DNA sequence: GTGGCCGTTTTCTGTCTCGTGCCTGGTGTCTTGGGTGTAATCC
């Protein structure tokens, strides 16, 4: 189980079934873990492990036989060929159960790799799994019917191996335009040597679409002095240059006076600096004048500690 | 509140030489004939 539910997983054991003994894979539940191993198979009933902690004591875990196997992680297995398979699929037990309602999110290769852990391959090998129906599903008449049967065969083959069970919502998508300073920086980066250099193969496209998203968030994020002016230059953020501040200012102020607890969502902690300078400036403007209320934001990320979590989640 | 590592998202005329290949002058090895030689047999 993840490290965010470690105590939780021991808790239901304690409350529902006290007769079941339990031992987490930590300093308690290099010799000390070996005395822990002493009578962890006869006396010990259930062993708990964080899915980072197996490769801390795997020397004396993967060796002996095991019974029932539970893994509460269906998005940290995904596709094959990773440390996942290295420390997981070497377990010695038919009983293999995964607890996750989102196993399929990227591709059917993840499906094959997840089916491998539970069953020894009722479908076939990875080359077999691919050559069977990988391309036909993607491309697809000339595809549908043969593809229809080749897919329903898979559905009947794996269906008795994974269970499936399922106010209102408004999805308004606004299509804003690139500003003129944005279009200039877009064309400048558009016609440059680095893009072709990435395309031919010396680099990866992952570093050329991260920088063209770096300009869409706002112009001032493709600067070389990003860290040098992120939190010590009160002009780094700015407004109306991003092409989205106006549909941010208007949309957030339509709820600020309306009193609607709203969620602002990003992906980068670097753009958090800009949206945080922006909202501090909004706070300054509101506080200087009257008939208003402080914006009162907060930012949470991996920089903070695991202890904080729920607290802010609650506040 | 310090970091470790994995996990992740996409598809230079200029001149010379060194070597050799080709042409040629020599030279081997031979073939024909021509006379010398013997045969020889008419009568």
């Amino acid at each position: 189980c993840p490290a965010t539910v470690l105590r939780q997983w021991c808790n239901e054991f304690h409350r529902w079934w006290p007769p079941l003994r339990v031992v987490i894979l930590h300093a308690i539940g290099e010799s000390r873990v070996k005395e822990l191993i002493d009578s962890v198979f006869t006396r010990g009933h259930v062993i708990i492990t964080t899915y980072v902690g197996l490769r801390i004591y795997s020397k004396h875990l993967l060796k002996r036989d095991w019974g029932y196997a539970i893994l509460d992680e269906g998005h940290k297995i995904r596709n094959p060929n990773s440390d996942i398979s290295l420390t997981c699929k070497q377990l010695r037990t038919p009983n293999r159960v995964i607890l996750s309602g989102t196993p399929i999110q990227n591709n059917l290769t993840e499906l094959w790799s997840l089916f491998d852990f539970i069953f020894p391959g009722r479908l076939g090998t990875l080359p077999v799994f691919q050559n069977q129906f990988a391309i036909p599903i993607n491309v697809g008449n000339l595809q549908v019917q043969v593809g229809y049967k080749c897919a329903v065969t898979l559905k009947d083959l794996i269906s008795p191996y994974l269970l499936r069970r399922v106010p209102k919502k408004s999805e308004m998508v606004l299509f804003c335009k690139l500003t003129a300073p944005q279009h200039a920086l877009y064309e400048k980066f558009l016609r440059s040597d680095e893009l072709s250099r990435i395309l031919q193969g010396k680099r990866q496209v992952l570093y050329g679409i991260d920088i063209l998203r770096k300009i869409c968030n706002h112009p001032d994020l493709v600067d070389v002095h990003a860290k040098r002016r992120s939190k010590k230059d009160p002009t780094y953020g700015s407004a109306s240059k991003s092409g989205k501040m106006q549909v941010v200012k208007k949309l957030l102020e339509l709820w600020k006076s309306q009193g609607h607890k709203t969620l602002l969502f990003t992906q980068t902690r670097q753009m958090l600096d800009i949206l945080e300078s922006f909202l501090e400036r909004l706070n300054a403007k509101g506080a200087e004048e009257e008939d208003f209320v402080p914006f009162k934001f907060l930012r949470m990320d991996g920089t903070t500690s695991i202890g904080v979590r729920q607290s802010l989640v609650d506040v």
